Order: structure tokens, then C-alpha cells, then sequence
């Protein structure tokens, strides 16, 4: 009897994908469920009114993204990642009765990035370096990023910088600042890209960028359902490094590896996934 299946979706990109394998494995393995990942499933807002539809039944949000994006009014959080995760997953489960599971150890951050040789270009270190020159370069942004709080208006709030932003599909935004159609872009902390085109990452010097540390986000009723899944997901909980996370990243994402191949053979290294 009962082989339920799990809707398990990314956000865009392979860490999503990455993510979500990770936990289809691992709850396929420890449970008596089955997963179905759903790769590039959507990006934050599509997830988390999904997620609340019971149209997928677990993705991987992100500490700060539930404090910033998700809660409303958004509290004031500290910079300390932990005190930043028990604010969002008691905030989201008062608003919207979400079980926000204990996060991974690494952070994963966007980050105002630009070429090597354009800082070296133009004596850019921190974020509040792009004042300089935000009449003289161009960016190109994410769409969310634009539209978050903590991303482009937080660079209009905090910063005071009016960047001349082209929006960008997430996909196509790495080619656009390697090829030099832009010189800023929204990089995200572990993704393979930065150390691939030899981008440098803007220091948010004034803190614009709350921590993030992913975690799985389910509906508290099917953690109830299947309280299992929190003893079994939380395997993943103070694991991870960034630069654990970056190499997978590059195993998808460069090297073209499945991102269920790759989740497994990770678990399976990190003693987390049998054999
Ligand atoms: C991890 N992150 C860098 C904090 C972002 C990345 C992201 C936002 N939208 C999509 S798609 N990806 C997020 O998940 O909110």
C-alpha cells in the first residue's frame, strides 16, 4: 500500500535541480515515498505560491529570501544566519503555516558582480564603488532580482546607485556580461560562473544582501502527514560547503552531468546516501 509521490520543484538553475534530487533521494531511500523533481520549475514567487497550492509539495527557499521576498511586512533581521533562519521559518509558518526545515551550511548570496579587469578598470571593491561609474556601465540584472527589495530597489534604497540595468533571463545573463554586452550582473554566491569567466564579486559593504541558506519548504500539513520527512531531509541540515556546492554546480551546470547523478554520487562521498 501507499506509495504517495512528492512534487519536488527548483527554483532556476542546476543548484535547484541539484537540491531537489538531493532530497528525492533521500526520501526515497528512507521512506515509503517516491519524489518526481521538477527542474527550472519556476523562480521564487511561482514556487512559493505553488508550494502553498499544493501544486508542488517541497522546494528549497532560502533564509533571507523568506524574511525579504516572502514575509510580509518584512521583518528587520539581523546579519547573524542563524538568528536570520528562526525569523523565517517562524514568520512563515505564522503566515502561512509553511515547515521551514534546518538549513544547509552554505550560503549562497546574490552578489553585484563584475569582470576582473573591469574592477581592476575602474577601482571597484565594494558595491558602493559602482557610484562611481553607474553613468559609464551597464548592467544586466534577473528579473526577480529587479524586482526584490533586496536586490535592484535595495541598490536604489541603500545604495543610492541608479545602475542603466537591461533585464535578463537568469541563463543568459553570464554570457551577456563574458561577451560585454554588460559589465555588472545579480551572480549568485556559489554559482560555477564566477570562477568560470573570471567575474569578482562586489563587496556589499553597507550589507544590503541578508544572509541565505537554503533549506527544504513544505506545508506543515504534510509534515504531519509524513513527520519522517524531517528527521530525513534534515541529514542535509549544517552540510554542504560553498565550495561543495560550487563543484556540483559545475558538474551540472559545465560539465553537463545529471543533477540526480551528481546529488547521488555527493550523498553517497558525504556517508548521507547508501553504497
Ligand atoms: C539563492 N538566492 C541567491 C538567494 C536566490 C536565487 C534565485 C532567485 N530566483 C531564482 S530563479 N533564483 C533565491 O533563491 O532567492
Amino acid at each position: 500500500m501507499e506509495k504517495e509521490n512528492l512534487i519536488i520543484a527548483g527554483k532556476i538553475g542546476p543548484e535547484p535541480e541539484i537540491l531537489a534530487n538531493m532530497y528525492k533521494l533521500l526520501i526515497e531511500e528512507n521512506t515509503s515515498m517516491t519524489a518526481t523533481v521538477k527542474p527550472n520549475f519556476g523562480t521564487t514567487s511561482f514556487l512559493y505560491e505553488a508550494l502553498k497550492k499544493g501544486d508542488i509539495d517541497i522546494y528549497p527557499e532560502f533564509t533571507g529570501t523568506v524574511t525579504e521576498s516572502l514575509l510580509q511586512p518584512s521583518p528587520k533581521v539581523s546579519h547573524e544566519p542563524e538568528q536570520v533562519y528562526q525569523v523565517a521559518r517562524d514568520g512563515i509558518a505564522k503566515q502561512d503555516h509553511l515547515a521551514y526545515l534546518k538549513p544547509m551550511s552554505y550560503q549562497n548570496t546574490y552578489a553585484v558582480a563584475v569582470p576582473k579587469k573591469i574592477a581592476q578598470e575602474y577601482g571597484l571593491k565594494t558595491i558602493s564603488d559602482l557610484k562611481k561609474v553607474e553613468g559609464q556601465l551597464k548592467a544586466g540584472f534577473t528579473l526577480e532580482f529587479n524586482d526584490r527589495e533586496d536586490g535592484n530597489k535595495g541598490l536604489q534604497s541603500m545604495y543610492g546607485l541608479n545602475l542603466n540595468v537591461a533585464t535578463m533571463q537568469p541563463a543568459l545573463r553570464y554570457q551577456a556580461i563574458h561577451s560585454g554586452d554588460i559589465q555588472i550582473t545579480d551572480a549568485y554566491s556559489t554559482d560555477a560562473e564566477l570562477e568560470r569567466y573570471d567575474l569578482q564579486v562586489l563587496e556589499d559593504d553597507k550589507q544590503l544582501f541578508p544572509p541565505y541558506q537554503g533549506a527544504p519548504l513544505m506545508k506543515e500539513a504534510l509534515l504531519k502527514k509524513h513527520p519522517e520527512l524531517e528527521r530525513v531531509l534534515n541529514t542535509l541540515a549544517g552540510k554542504i560547503t560553498e565550495s561543495q556546492m560550487s563543484q556540483l554546480n559545475y558538474q551540472v551546470g559545465v560539465e553537463g552531468k545529471s543533477a540526480k547523478q551528481v546529488a547521488k554520487e555527493f550523498l553517497q562521498e558525504q556517508g548521507l546516501l547508501k553504497k
